[PDB]
C-alpha cells in the first residue's frame, strides 16, 4: 500500500536503514520494477525520511501481495476498534498478555476479548489498561519472568514500569558496551538495560520507585551480576554518579534530565538519549546548545500517537 521507491542501487543500503529505524513493513514483498525497488513501509511523515535518508526517494501507493487475534477482533469490531475503545496492538509480558481497552465498555463484553485473548494467544494470564490494570482472562497474577537478549528480567506489570517492545533497543546497546564503560542507567525500571550492559565492568542502576529497585535486585542475582551491577533506589537527580555511558530511558520526560545526565557523563563519553518527537531537531538543539556534542548515531524507535515517534540518538560529549 505505502512503499518508498528508490533507485535500487541503493537497495541494500537503504534496506537496512529502514530496519534499523523499524521502519519497514514485513508483511509484504520488497518487489522491483525496472530501476526501482518497492520497500512496503509504515506510514512516516516525508520529512523525518529526509534526515535518514541521504538518497532521493517518494512515498507511494503500490499494490503488493502478502508474504492471529489480531484479525477476527479487527473485523468482528470495526465498530470500537475505529474509535478508540480497543486497539489492534498488545503486549506480552513473560507469560501475561496486555490489552489496551477503555473504561467505555461494559465488562461483560470486555472480558470476554480477553477470554477469547486466552484462547487465540499463548498466555497464563491477560489484563487491559505504570496505570491500573484489570483482570480478564488467564491467571490473576501480575508478577512474570521476561526473557529477551537471552537474559531473563523479573516483572511484576502493575507495580513497575516495562516494556518488552524496546528489547531491540537493549540489542543494540549490547554490541555497543565495552569492557571498560561505566554505565550509569538514569531510569534503570526492572532492569532491562543493566542487564542488557553486562561487558561494561560497572553499571549503576538508579530508579525512584522502589519496586523496581526490589526486581531490579532479584534480576540481578538472576542473572549472576553481583559484583557489576550497584543497584540505587532514589530521584536519579539527588545522585553522584560518574561514567562514560549515560542511558536516559524516560522518553516522555528525558529532555528534563539533560542537565543531570551531562553532569554524571565523563569528557567523551556518551549519551543514549531517547525521546519523543516528529523530527530530530529540537532534541538536538537542545543539547547541541548545552554541549559541544555530536550525535553518533540517531534511530526511530516506534510509533507513540499519530506520526509522534520514540526516537533515540546517540550523543557523543566531546566537552563539557
Ligand atoms: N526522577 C527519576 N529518578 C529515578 N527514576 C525515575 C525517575 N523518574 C522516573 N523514574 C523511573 O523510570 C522508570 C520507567 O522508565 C520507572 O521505574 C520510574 O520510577
Ligand atoms: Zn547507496
Ligand atoms: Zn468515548
Ligand atoms: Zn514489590
Amino acid at each position: 500500500p505505502l512503499c518508498l521507491k528508490i533507485n535500487k542501487k541503493h537497495g541494500e543500503q537503504t534496506r537496512r536503514i529502514l530496519i534499523e529505524n523499524n521502519l519497514l513493513n514485513k508483511d509484504y514483498k520488497i518487489t522491483s520494477e525496472g530501476n526501482y525497488l518497492y520497500l512496503p513501509i509504515k506510514d512516516v511523515d516525508e520529512d523525518i525520511l529526509k534526515s535518514i535518508l541521504n538518497i532521493e526517494f517518494e512515498l507511494v501507493d503500490k499494490e503488493l501481495e502478502e508474504k492471529s487475534f489480531r484479525e477476527i477482533i479487527s473485523k468482528k469490531y470495526r465498530k470500537e476498534i475505529d474509535e478508540g475503545l480497543i486497539s489492534l496492538s498488545y503486549d506480552v509480558v513473560g507469560d501475561l498478555v496486555i490489552l489496551q481497552i477503555s473504561d467505555e465498555v461494559d465488562e461483560k463484553i470486555r472480558k470476554e476479548i480477553g477470554e477469547l485473548a486466552y484462547k487465540l494467544i499463548p498466555c497464563k494470564g491477560v489484563f487491559r489498561r505504570v496505570r491500573e490494570l484489570e483482570h480478564l482472562a488467564g491467571e490473576n497474577r501480575t508478577l512474570t519472568i521476561h526473557k529477551e537478549n537471552g537474559y531473563r528480567l523479573w516483572v511484576d506489570i502493575a507495580k513497575v514500569y516495562f516494556s518488552p517492545r524496546l528489547g531491540g533497543e537493549r540489542a543494540r546497546i549490547m554490541k555497543k558496551v565495552s569492557l571498560n564503560d561505566v554505565v550509569v542507567d538514569m531510569f534503570a525500571g526492572v532492569g532491562p538495560f543493566s542487564i542488557a550492559c553486562k561487558n561494561a565492568k560497572k553499571i549503576y542502576a538508579i530508579d525512584i520507585n522502589p519496586h523496581a529497585i526490589e526486581l531490579l535486585k532479584k534480576n540481578i542475582k538472576l542473572n549472576k551480576l553481583e559484583h557489576k551491577i550497584i543497584p540505587i533506589l532514589s530521584d536519579v537527580r539527588e545522585v553522584d554518579v560518574k561514567g562514560n555511558r549515560v542511558i536516559m530511558n524516560l522518553p516522555k520526560f528525558a529532555h528534563k534530565f539533560i542537565d543531570k545526565a551531562l553532569d554524571i557523563v565523563e569528557e567523551g563519553g556518551v549519551i543514549h538519549y531517547y525521546t519523543i518527537g516528529k523530527d530530530f531537531d529540537k532534541a538536538i538543539k537542545l543539547f547541541e546548545k548545552k554541549c559541544d556534542c555530536e550525535v553518533l548515531e540517531k534511530r526511530i524507535v516506534k510509533s507513540y500517537a499519530p506520526r509522534e515517534y520514540i526516537l533515540a540518538l546517540d550523543f557523543k560529549i566531546n566537552k563539557k
